[PDB]
């Protein structure tokens, strides 16, 4: 035990009790603890003398609780040789000492610990003691107290795209990261070729797991160094954030296993994670411990991944893994009966891939089968910004997962709020920042009160040792960008027509071929040139959508989800089995459940009873109304329960009749549903030459995609200029919470339309000229762009569209307009038709 002085405070006090004999100048005063009123007493008279000012009482009052930790010895400064009157000023010098009972003495007690760390921090501000810096440019300042540091210009927790690009500009702009060593995995266990940056992330990820056995022979930003005073060793160290002090320099190494791998999309995060698994797939230290002399899955790596990427991960693992001894399986649909026994058993798989929705579903119903009665070896979250909402069942589920090593693979750790990082920290369990009180007191509140640079330094301080972030725009040591971004990548995706679509396309081909046989049997093929191109056009329309030749349900998937929610709310589980009445025959219990017919307004019928009503009302051509409440019920809006009934989900309302989706719209939706989780905020452009096809696409896309995650913009081309630019205005509005689609016509192209924000293009149909399609795509990419423009061309296999592509290939070889008289032009007209029908 010892004591030591660190600073003094000079302040006047207001007299409370008069003094008969004036107090000595060097009076050894004291502080008694009882808008805050801390009392100033003396040691001789044992009476009260004064009340301190408010701004000084706020500093003294909480410090008196830590008496053994920080003692305050106030001395008297001026004696006017007079009895203290009622209101005289008491000039005091408060000598502040530090006792070893605070120094190096380090149940949900965050409030007790922050109150100390804060009162101590306010004490330092009063005595105006500052740390020592040792670099050429000075680092961060001490974080200030509550309702201080010039709090002004209140800012919301939600972030601007400008505000967000400023956050990245500091965490991705760490020190030189181009000198990270390259770890190359041997081809005995891994059959892919990592890039230069991928070998760096592997070495860093192995370093983060402290796997030094796979490296080739390869302080404390929050703490700061203070200096003792010398009036009334020469250094000490402290962390004002937690109130912890240490006589020696605390070089506490990194503690958590793993980290966050944030990288711009296109740097191969998935491949780097796989290289990590193929290098270290089990806890070697645990294996030796158990045999040299339980719920730990010391050999299994759990990968939680979006649903739309569940099969790609299984695929990419098989394409990369060479060691057959380590197996990889997908946990989905309760396929593994006792997963707890599986991952702990002798045949434990090395990798298990599953969905957040599976993690969410098993957390809610208290699934003791697995995933939560087992501590995994390594958890890897792909697109980890899913858990960014602290209050959703999915986040609570992920945070409940236990593992020795944790990884977060996300290209965008912050979507639209600063505290999206908190759950990333809460997952990694970074004490004390996993605790919410530590986060809201040192990051949230200072940010919410406009002192944002203060919060960004704290954020950048905790994530720097744990987060690694590289950018495709970064330069290597040789002088090259990490990724050579081409202007565009165009890919032809061949599709095959549905069973119904082929029968239509084959019928239209007869009329096309028959018209060729007519003109050819009349001595001149061009005599039916106009009549031929008509049938060729109809074939082209059949490829896009059959409705382009000449009832549709009026309920979107968002509405069905809402109707299903209400239906499960009306018919809730209870002691007895679930039963459904019928509005026509008053049957208390409809059997079977597949015979239940539910109207647009959620009223239950027997499927024959409702059908009999509709047939009877349609045979008399009378407006259809619900037999129960007399509301407009459309026949296409009749609903039924999905068969079978999912026990984990409940009743699901699907359309009674089925509706037709063309092969191309089915394929586009297949892409879009995957881009949502692949890359947040992306602007996609959808080209088609047929305007009515764009009208169909708008209706189908908005019906099959959630509104809060996919926003559809369609350029009517028949609107005033201010609205058209207002559409582009909202289309260039980058929103990482959704993806934006611009449906515009290939005919007009992008003439006078800025389309630079687009990262992806979808060509829904080909045209006679390659120039028009090329010109539309070429107005999206501009040199000096962050992302290459990914283009997909949907072409119906063995159809006219495949033929038109061959015509374009001809034009590119010769030209679009190679002039010539009507003698040379007939040959081109004939050859084009031959190329269409061969
Ligand atoms: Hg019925
Ligand atoms: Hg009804
Ligand atoms: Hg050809």
């Amino acid at each position: 035990r010892w004591s030591r002085y660190i600073g003094s405070i000079h302040t006047m006090g207001f007299a409370t009790r008069p003094t008969v004999k004036p107090v000595p100048i060097g009076s050894r005063l004291g502080f008694k603890k009882s808008s805050h009123l801390v009392r100033l007493i003396d040691t001789s008279q044992d009476r009260e003398l004064g009340r301190m000012p408010e701004d000084v009482a706020r500093i003294l009052y909480p410090l008196l609780d830590y008496s053994e930790q920080v003692s305050l010895e106030p001395y008297l400064l001026i004696n006017n040789g007079k009895r203290f009157s009622v209101g005289d000023n008491i000039y005091i010098r408060i000598d502040c000492y530090l006792t070893s009972q605070a120094f190096v003495r380090i149940h949900g007690m965050d409030t007790r610990q922050l109150h100390r760390a804060g009162a101590i921090m306010a004490l330092f501000d009063a005595i105006n003691i500052q740390p020592v810096y040792g670099d050429t440019k000075n680092e961060m300042i001490p974080n200030y107290q509550e309702n201080t540091v010039s709090s002004s210009q209140f800012q919301d927790e939600a972030l601007n795209i400008n505000q967000l690009k400023s956050f990245y500009r500091i965490t991705q702009s760490a020190a030189s990261l181009q000198n990270l060593p390259e770890t190359t995995p041997d081809e005995s266990l891994f059959k892919l070729q990592l890039r230069r940056y991928q070998k760096q992330s592997l070495s860093w990820m192995l370093k983060r797991e402290y796997e030094y056995s796979h490296l080739s022979e390869k302080m404390n930003p929050l703490w700061k160094k203070f200096r003792w005073p010398s009036n009334s060793d020469c250094f000490f160290y402290a962390n004002l954030y937690t109130g912890e002090f240490s006589i020696e320099k605390p070089v506490i190494k990194t503690i958590i296993n793993g980290g966050i791998l944030a990288d711009e999309m296109g740097l191969g995060k998935t491949i780097s994670a796989l290289a990590l698994i193929c290098t270290a797939s089990y806890d070697e230290a645990h294996e030796k411990k158990i045999e040299s002399t339980d719920t730990y899955a010391y050999r299994t790596t759990l990968i939680v991944v979006p649903m739309s990427l569940l099969n790609q991960w299984q695929s990419e693992f098989e394409k990369a893994n060479k060691d057959l001894k380590k197996r990889c399986e997908i946990y989905y649909g309760n396929n593994i009966k006792d997963l707890r026994a599986y991952v702990l058993g002798p045949n434990a798989p090395s990798v298990i891939i599953t969905t957040y929705g599976i993690i969410q579903s098993e957390y809610g119903r208290t699934s003791t089968s697995g995933l939560f009665n087992v501590v995994f070896f390594r958890i890897i979250l792909d697109e980890g910004h899913t858990i960014r909402n602290r209050s959703t069942r999915t986040s609570k589920a992920v945070i409940a997962l236990r593992s020795s090593r944790k990884w977060i693979l996300t290209g965008t750790p912050i979507i639209n709020r600063l505290d999206d990082l908190f759950s990333l920290v809460q997952f990694l369990n970074l004490e004390p920042w996993s605790h919410i009180n530590y986060w809201k007191r040192y990051v949230s509140v200072p940010f919410e009160k406009g002192n944002y640079a203060q919060a960004f330094d704290v954020i950048n301080a905790v994530l720097e040792p744990v987060l690694l972030r590289r950018t495709k725009n970064m330069k290597d040591v040789d002088g090259k960008p990490l990724v050579s971004l081409p202007p565009k990548e165009v890919i032809v995706e061949k599709l095959q027509l549905s069973s119904s679509e082929k029968r239509v396309y084959q019928s239209m081909l007869e009329d096309a071929e028959n018209s060729v046989k007519e003109g050819l049997a009349k001595g001149d093929l061009l005599k039916n040139y106009t009549n031929i191109l008509v049938h060729i056009l109809r074939l082209r329309q059949v490829c896009c959508h059959l409705d382009l030749l000449k009832p549709k349900s009026s309920i979107s998937q968002d509405k069905l989800d809402a109707l299903s929610a209400n239906f499960r709310d009306i018919h809730s589980a209870s002691e007895q089995l679930p039963s459904f009445e019928c509005a026509i025959c008053t049957t208390e219990c409809i059997e079977p459940l597949s015979a239940v017919s539910i109207t647009e307004c959620l009223h239950t019928f027997c499927e024959p009873c409702l059908a009999e009503y509709i047939e009877f009302q349609q045979n008399k051509k009378l407006s259809i109304n619900c037999p129960y409440c007399r509301m407009p019920i459309s026949e296409a809006n009749v609903l039924k329960l999905k068969e079978p009934i999912d026990a984990e989900r409940g009743y699901e309302l699907i359309s009674f009749h089925s509706h037709f989706q063309s092969t191309k719209i089915k394929a586009l939706l297949r892409h879009l549903k995957q881009i949502q989780e692949t890359s947040p905020g992306e602007q996609i452009i959808v080209f088609s030459q047929f305007s009515s096809f764009l009208d169909i696409l708008e209706i189908e896309l908005r019906s099959h995609l959630p509104r809060d995650q996919v926003i559809i913009y369609k350029f009517d081309g028949r609107l005033d200029m201010k609205e058209r630019t207002r559409i582009l205005e909202q289309f260039h509005d980058k929103d990482l919470s959704c993806i934006k689609l611009l449906l515009l016509s290939l005919k007009t192209g992008g003439v006078g339309l800025n389309l630079t924000c687009a990262s992806r293009a979808f060509m829904m149909d080909p045209w006679w000229s390659p120039g028009m399609e090329d010109q539309a795509i070429d107005r999206i990419h501009r040199i000096g762009q962050q992302q290459t423009v990914k283009v997909v061309r949907f072409i119906i296999d063995n159809s006219v569209e495949e033929k038109m592509l061959r015509i374009q290939e001809r034009k590119r070889m010769l030209g679009d307009i190679v002039e010539g008289d009507e003698a040379e032009r007939r040959q081109k007209r004939i050859e084009e038709i031959q190329m269409l029908f061969q």
